[PDB]
RNA sequence: GGAUGAUCCUCAGUGGUCUGGGGUGCAAGCUGUCUAGCGACAGAGUGGUUCAAUUCCACCUUU
């Protein structure tokens, strides 16, 4: 959530800027002048309610023209009263104004974009105007056997009971890829374990109240599933409460530090949230629709940092965890690129996005398996987490920071497309540590390809 | 559900064994009288419907002879009269009755056709709702009574030795700097926790260490959905578990823009439930001698009977991660009887080789779920806590689940004897954070905690041997 | 029924826009509106009775 300050011109910032970088979102403006008029009718009528509260009281402190009173002193008992009733109606109608004005300006204020680096890429196609920056390993090789054909040639893979169960893309992942899906989660642990990252395992639900701090519109929409509970742990209460199943560790872990006040010496916080996402998906039918790359429920684990906003520490610690995911997803042999992503296909909370697409050779494109944001103090504002705990003056907030480090489906499949052979896939050398005995060496082909 | 036919006197079995077995779940045995009342009257309607048919057809060949007596005969146009009365007919009527007026009162039976047709489905129905709140039979060898703590026996104990220490799961949890129950409980609201750090690779130690134990034994390794469709949780589970455990699940029901239309989902409380709906509706092969999976999955509870019991901790939480051993084993030979037997050591061995102190014990009759012929409950020592909690549940519902899915015993041997279900069974191996707490309490120090051998190896470097403090406890 | 939430802390008092004693900081904290700035005004959990609520009452919250 910006700054209000930003739109007004009468205090530090300049709506201007907004509205371009609403455009360059290439989200539909106005929404900022829908703010702006909304802001100041809000400040006309908190002066009124002031002004009126301000004779409320002057008539009080004394004991046939109301527009505006003097230092009254004339008259008394009903004449007096009957004024101070009449401001009363006043005060209830410039109440239900204020109310009406704050709750939409806030409307219009919670789907606004945060603010754009400048590297970011300036158009709304993704396909045409993204920007590799790196790349590594090697990106033209294939292997044509794709990642679903070789999901089920592992016997790992249960699509129709999963279809019968959970209802379409729901799946029963079995034997030998559960102990894989557990060797990249304690790989991508230890990793980040080591790095300074303090492991954490979030809850999979939110409040609502909570939620809808650490998400915007969109996502309630198409992403995530509603949940709903009874609010009390007694047979006598039959009413309810909505909570919200997480689709990130992102959320949980930004929540964890809500209205809180973060001192400067403590300051830069990597977490490393290990959380299962459930996501409705309702963007996407008929996209990646056998295998498990697509799916509504998979564990993910991720790198989430709490920084310093004053110098570039926030941009700093940025290109220190994209290197970091790098890092891991070098060590595990998969060749891939950076993109930087569109204006176009940012979320409201980021300010500059840089994703790793992982080369699939048995399908032969690349496909996203990391992304990395920063987000700078738009979550921060909404969840009141400041900048050390109270001197004077003018309150900062921190800036936040979240990257995936592994999404176990995704990365699974990018292994199995890029370590195939003939008897099936071979593991990884930094994952044999993990793999247990009889597939440390490798893993097997046991049924044959779907027709 | 139980089998019809031992509620049917006529038939098989007899339902004064069934009441009977209420009265030793301690539950409503009127509900059989409402059973017996649905079945009878259903009974009636197939009865009726077939003499119903039968007089269709043979409404339908005295038509045919119609035309072989005579091309015409006497009038077309008069209404009938007294026959209609379905209750009683004969071929004299029919007979006398020309043409038009057989084929009118033939419309009339089919009508009085779909009007059974109809009650029929209310009755089957209402058998139905009975029989989804009818208990499984018990085995003899379960305890019959209502309260637990005065009546549950104990038949064996293992290990070392109702000792005592001091700082409780509660405080420990805190000192290890592994709990966040605070920022939890306003993040997913009461009960709520956040897990950090070394308690977090303490966890995925345990699950690294089940996986492995069973994916040596022969259990297939499974990951299940943590959501099911209403229709199949509904196959799954009792009512009073969707009224105080089952969390409900929204969803859109299609991805699609376009679509305004919701799907009702609800969240496991076991893995038992998808598990259970793996094979729904199949036929499983003789051949494929008891089918072992080792289930991994999160199960959420709601938790609504308990306020106010365990509530600092991580002992009683709405969301926890646990492993559970679910085998499809045969009714013949007791061979159930033997696997339950057998998965109850398999647990028994896995906590034997953590070094945790235990008993095992018979669970009463009234306190056991309807799926449930008998449950066994590995009860682990709590020192720091000074009590033993439990830990671990095994349970075998023989043919009750399977006849509810719909999973027989194959082609079966021969047919058109009686179809016969599968015996399925399903224990919980490891249930993570109280697990956690059990390990907290027994492994605890001063130092901290010291990690059990087996663990030790999958402990990153540094936190092989110990955890150590950081905090005071409070 | 008692305690509580936002005027430096603390005890006591009180319908007069708060008072007093003791302690602490500086030469009295938080939010918001107005003014170019100086600075002024409004807000004290929510409502009521009362012109007037720190008090009285209704009420809640956390405990
Ligand atoms: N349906 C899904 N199943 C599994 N993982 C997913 C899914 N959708 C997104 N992700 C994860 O999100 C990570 C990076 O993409 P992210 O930006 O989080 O979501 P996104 O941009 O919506 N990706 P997509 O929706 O697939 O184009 C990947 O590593 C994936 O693991
Ligand atoms: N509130 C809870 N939080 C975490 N795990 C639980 C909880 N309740 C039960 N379990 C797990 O499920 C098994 C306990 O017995 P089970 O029969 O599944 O549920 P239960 O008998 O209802 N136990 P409880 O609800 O605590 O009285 C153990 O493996 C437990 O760790």
């Amino acid at each position: 959530v910006l700054d209000l300050d930003l739109f007004r011109v009468d205090k530090g910032g300049d709506p201007a800027l907004i509205r371009e970088t609403q455009e360059k979102r290439f989200k539909d403006p106005g929404l900022v002048d829908q703010l702006v008029k909304a802001d100041s009718e809000w400040r006309r009528c908190r002066f009124r309610a002031d002004n009126l509260n301000k004779l409320k009281n002057l008539c009080s402190k004394t004991i046939f023209d109301d527009l505006t009173a003097d230092a009254l002193a004339n008259l008394k008992v009903s004449q007096i009263k009957k004024v101070r009733l009449l401001i009363d109606e006043a005060i209830l109608k410039c109440d239900a104004e204020r109310i009406k004005l704050e709750a939409e300006r806030f409307e219009n204020l919670r789907e606004i974009g945060n603010l754009l680096h400048p590297s970011v890429p300036i158009s709304n196609d993704e396909d045409v105007d993204n920007k590799v920056e790196r790349i590594w390993g090697d990106c033209t090789v294939r292997k044509k056997y794709s990642h679903v054909d070789l999901v089920v040639m592992v016997d790992g893979f249960e699509g129709e009971k999963g279809a019968v169960v959970a209802g379409s893309r729901g799946y029963f992942l079995k034997g030998v890829l559960v102990f894989l899906e557990q060797a990249l989660i304690q790989y991508a642990l230890r990793t980040l374990g080591s790095r300074g990252y303090i492991p954490i395992y979030t809850p999979f639900f939110m409040r609502k109240e909570v939620m809808q701090e650490v998400a915007q519109l969109s996502q309630f929409d198409e992403e995530l599933y509603k949940v709903i509970g009874k609010g009390s742990e007694k047979s006598d209460d039959n009413s309810y409460d909505e909570k919200y199943l997480i689709a990130t560790s992102e959320q949980p872990i930004a929540a964890l530090h809500r209205d809180e006040w973060l001192r400067p010496e403590d300051l830069p916080i990597k977490y490393a949230g290990l959380s299962t996402c459930f996501r409705q998906e309702v963007g996407s039918h008929g996209r990646d629709t056998r295998g498990i790359f697509r799916v509504h429920q998979f564990e993910k684990i991720e790198q989430f940092v709490y920084s310093s906003p004053h110098d570039n520490k926030s941009w700093e610690m940025f290109e220190e965890m994209i290197t970091t995911a790098e890092e891991f997803y070098q060590s595990l042999g998969i060749p891939y690129h950076i993109v930087n992503i569109v204006s176009g296909s940012l979320n409201h909370a980021a300010s500059k996005k840089l994703d790793l697409e992982a080369w699939f050779p048995g399908s032969g494109a690349f496909r996203e398996l990391v992304s990395c944001s920063n987000c700078t103090d738009y979550q921060a504002r909404r969840l009141r987490i400041r900048y050390g705990q109270t001197m004077m003056d003018k309150v900062e907030f921190v800036h936040m920071l979240n990257a995936t480090m592994c999404a176990t489906t995704r990365t699974i499949c990018a292994i199995l497309e890029n370590y195939q052979t003939k008897k099936g896939i071979t593991v990884p050398e930094k994952l044999k540590e993990f793999m247990p005995p009889g597939l440390q060496e490798l893993i097997p082909f046991v049924k044959p390809a779907p027709i």
